[PDB]
């Protein structure tokens, strides 16, 4: 794949870890250990997908400028749905440090099970647009 896309896998590893919940996964995420690498990932992420955009513009097929404005929003549009899924990924994350943090030493298989669902949300949100995103690249030189 390209760059990018090597990036967004590790972040797709990374999250699929995560998304077990185990001990392991507990202590990474009470220490704030999984915020900041999955920040460190999604940044990458970004860097990459920006510059191969800007890459790509050096092999664009001419088309009747109208249309080549449009795409060009719509791909910044689907690049900013990316990085926003991401940072909400990120966010759910930090929201459930703060909830274990608060509970003392009770248990927190509740607070497991709904993290789990919502992860699972955000991970088909993530999945559609970033699926989105290829298409709109494959299709942006030709225009």
């Amino acid at each position: 794949g390209q760059r990018w896309e090597l990036a967004l896998g590790r972040f797709w590893d990374y999250l699929r870890w995560v998304q077990t919940l185990s001990e392991q996964v507990q202590e990474e995420l009470l220490s704030s250990q999984v915020t900041q690498e999955l920040r460190a990932l999604m940044d990458e992420t970004m860097k990459e997908l920006k510059a191969y955009k800007s890459e790509l513009e050096e092999q664009l097929t001419p088309v009747a400028e109208e249309t080549r404005a449009r795409l060009s929003k719509e791909l910044q549009a689907a690049q900013a749905r990316l990085g926003a899924d991401m940072e909400d990924v990120r966010g759910r994350l930090v929201q459930y440090r703060g909830e274990v943090q608060a509970m003392l030493g009770q248990s927190t298989e509740e607070l497991r099970v709904r993290l789990a669902s919502h992860l699972r949300k955000l991970r088909k949100r993530l999945l559609r647009d970033a699926d989105d995103l290829q298409k709109r690249l494959a299709v942006y030189q030709a225009g």
